[PDB]
């Protein structure tokens, strides 16, 4: 029974794919850490596998909703969660084969850089996006899919290159998020829209994942002001959680497992830096509570035949 | 005669404890501010706790304006001044009790962040917040009193827990600014709101101070930055001062001595540091003089039976 | 046949001379790069005096043009390039004369300071700039001005003086820009103001330039950082190129000159440095390829009376 995969769902691979990468950190810490990782890390695959497979059928038969979507200035942007995960899913591999891993790799960076060229750009040339388009979606061709890129090529060996990614997502981030938050000030953002604030965790843990990356798991000043400023934000998501759900508890919730992720990532590289050990424990720990529960929620979806469109 | 306490009056303390402060980072090279910084910080201690007193009176017999306050969009950021004020008082009195100072500054931490988070958090639900709600008054809890915890936690030897509230800080700042200043251009603030633009001068100077006591007095190329921008703010609030006090001089320009205190404080690291000496002199001398200015008018008030609501 | 200079074609001296720069650190690694170096400089530094003579006769005899372009909300930003320009050729002529070079530059840092501090900051008054003056010609003032003091002050020896301005210039920038990419987003910018958008070049490598500048040509994290957004505004308006353009090409396109000049210049550094060697190559390439068109472009305009107003 052919059926047109919502792009959005692409952010669980990439949620369950990070927090491989988290528990891939531990493994000389903690030795059960590397089974752990594996474990994510094949399901993440799989599901990725599974989801672009379903992605290749959208485009063959259902190519006029791919795009519409495209041309949305608010849907186009969950299209970059694409090649993040492929991205992800090749810094996985590469515990496995270097050589795929690095294809995947390349893949997702001009990937994403060939879709933001195109499409974030071309929002410049106004009439098209609206007030009402200032969406935390929009961080994820913007933002994230750079910091994915800087984290994967340092992988790959190559920093200095990645360091450019970096620098074009730290400063694409600092120059949305005012207008994004001046916006969620004045416009209160529809139900059906606020599972998507969950992405406003990612920039600041996200961003200091990637960093930590390039630099060899330096814990500097940097990487401590970039882990202050994500905090706030957890704790103004927490208060704001109960409107967020106003509607009801939903699979786009999602959206909080790349922030976490991230966060349970850093919180590795701060424990090995021995730099506010306790903090990264319970940030480790939370997070991994928290995507536990998404996936609790996901099982039980799946087993009373909702999730899918 | 009882009456309702403006909670703006707190900034009166706030800018002398703040200056006490920076006359006591003289002391090693200058023995007799440390008894400037001693009289400073006791005035400043007696009318917080003057004022403390006051508000407690306020939150008893007049609790509806107390709520009034804190749901207003703009009027809730001056209850930040509470906080801010306690832990500047704690640093002062570190001198002569650090376990009491302690108390003051965790005190004054948890408030604050206890304060962002329930009510910065909750603006973002859209609909109460307008665009004439963009007041240079948000960085009182927005910015401010992130740096005030950052600069006492070090200033208690927790360094590191520090700079994640200065990050906090200096994240939130910059994410803020822009939508202020676009405000500004677009919208004439109205008179009675002006000598709030004094609050404009904080962010660097005060961002400066903070990085500096977090960094042990290392002046480095970020606090330089600061700086820069810090004195380019301080000319166009120059320029603009005529402007600001179009309909005459009054108590409210006391939100001007929040950034002066912290230009003074500034001053003083960066004297210490052997770094634009000549410069540092000049603001340290421009900032006392104009908190005295602040001082002279306020004594004038007090005699005129003006001042008090 | 006197006529009133517009005072955007000082943009033409600006790209030459940022351009012959860029050329003169090249002259050890490669001789014959002074002697393209001298000749940028020669040619900038006369047109530049030409543009000069020919504003003063504007003042003299088109006041009231001058009076109106400076209490415009959008027009008083190109005034910017007199002092900027100033100091560039204050630069060049180092080489040769650097009491008149340091004349040269206290007269550009002196002068474009004072106009930010008058016209900068009084738009903050509100009531004249509107949310369509939100146009990229902002950064010459605001931004550009203020590194181009930075660089010319290090070139000078007065290394934290500059550092000043560059945080000036660049916590300006970070504060500008988030308001200016949602304006163009929700704004289709007329085709007669579109050349502008060759100044959103601009930032990222005029700050790198600069950085470079002052520290000493150390390309360090914050250099790469900078690049790494540089290249991506980059990317951007090369495939907003098309539209740019869409009404035909025109001089205005002198305005991507000052982010091409300072994107070789940069490039530089990085080659020195052994940074990212290949792409340094290729901007420096790209950078006097763009410049070179615009050059005969003009000599093109000249040859049939086009050009001047
Ligand atoms: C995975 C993301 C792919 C997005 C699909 C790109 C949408 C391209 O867009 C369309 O392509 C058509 C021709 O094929 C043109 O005729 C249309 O003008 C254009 O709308
Ligand atoms: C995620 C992998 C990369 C996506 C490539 C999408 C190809 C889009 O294709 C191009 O997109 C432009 C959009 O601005 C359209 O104007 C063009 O019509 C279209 O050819
Ligand atoms: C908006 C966020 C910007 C914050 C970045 C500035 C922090 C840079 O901090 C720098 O890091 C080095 C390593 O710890 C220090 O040694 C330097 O002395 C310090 O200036
Ligand atoms: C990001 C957090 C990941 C690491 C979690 C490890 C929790 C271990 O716990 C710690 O083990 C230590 C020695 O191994 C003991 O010294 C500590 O006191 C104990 O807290
Ligand atoms: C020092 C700052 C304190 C601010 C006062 C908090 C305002 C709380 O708010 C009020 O509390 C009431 C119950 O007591 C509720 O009934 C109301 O719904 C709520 O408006
Ligand atoms: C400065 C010291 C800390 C202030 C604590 C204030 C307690 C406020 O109280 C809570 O505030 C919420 C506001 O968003 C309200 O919604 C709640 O009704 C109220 O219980
Ligand atoms: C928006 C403001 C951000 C500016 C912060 C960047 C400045 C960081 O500057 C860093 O500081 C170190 C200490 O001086 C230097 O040694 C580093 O080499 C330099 O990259
Ligand atoms: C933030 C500024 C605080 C310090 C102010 C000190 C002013 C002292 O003045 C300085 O004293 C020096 C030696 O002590 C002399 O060498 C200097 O030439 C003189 O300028
Ligand atoms: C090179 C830039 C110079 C800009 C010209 C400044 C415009 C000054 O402005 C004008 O000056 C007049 C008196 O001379 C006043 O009468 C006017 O009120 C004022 O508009
Ligand atoms: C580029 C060299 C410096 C330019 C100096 C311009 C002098 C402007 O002159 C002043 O400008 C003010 C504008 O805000 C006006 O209000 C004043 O009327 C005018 O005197
Ligand atoms: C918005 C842009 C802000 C980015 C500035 C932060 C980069 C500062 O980076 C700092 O630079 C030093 C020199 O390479 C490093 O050694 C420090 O360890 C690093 O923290
Ligand atoms: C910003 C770029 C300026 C420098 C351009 C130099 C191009 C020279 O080319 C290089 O010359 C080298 C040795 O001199 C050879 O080793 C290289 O392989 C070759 O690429």
């Amino acid at each position: 029974k052919p059926f047109p995969l919502p792009t959005g769902y692409f952010g669980i691979p990439l949620g369950l794919a990070a927090l491989s990468l988290a528990w891939f950190h531990l493994e000389n810490l903690f030795p059960a850490a590397r089974m752990v990782s594996d474990v994510l890390g094949i399901v993440a695959s799989a599901v990725w596998i599974l989801f672009i497979l379903m992605y290749a059928y959208k485009l063959r038969y259902y190519f006029e909703e791919v795009r519409a979507e495209y041309h949305s200035p608010v849907r186009f942007s969950f299209i970059a969660l694409i090649p993040i995960t492929t991205m992800l899913v090749g810094d996985i591999l590469y515990r496995w084969n270097p050589l795929i891993a690095e294809v995947l790799i390349w893949i997702g960076t001009i990937g994403q850089l060939l879709f933001s060229t195109l499409r974030v750009s071309e929002l410049w040339q106004g009439g098209v996006f609206e007030q009402k388009s200032t969406h935390p979606s929009f961080y994820l061709p913007a933002v994230a899919a750079n910091f994915t890129s800087a984290s994967s090529l340092a992988l790959l060996g190559y920093h200095d290159l990645g360091y450019l990614f970096f620098g074009a997502g730290m400063i694409a981030w600092i120059i949305f998020e005012p207008v994004l938050l001046q916006h969620l000030r004045i416009s209160s953002l529809e139900p059906q829209f606020r599972a998507t604030m969950g992405i406003v965790l990612a920039p600041a843990f996200v961003c200091v994942s990637a960093y930590l990356s390039i630099n060899h798991g330096e814990v500097d000043t940097l990487a401590k002001i970039l882990w202050g400023y994500g905090f706030l934000q957890l704790f103004f998501l927490l208060r704001l959680f109960p409107w967020i759900v106003e509607k009801g508890l939903n699979i786009g919730l999602w959206a909080f497992s790349f922030g976490l992720a991230s966060m349970a990532n850093s919180a590795t590289a701060f424990y090995h830096g021995n730099v506010l050990q306790g903090v990264s424990i319970f940030a480790f720990v939370f997070s991994n509570v928290m995507i536990g529960l998404l996936v609790l929620m996901t099982i039980y979806k799946l087993t009373k035949g909702q999730f899918f469109l």
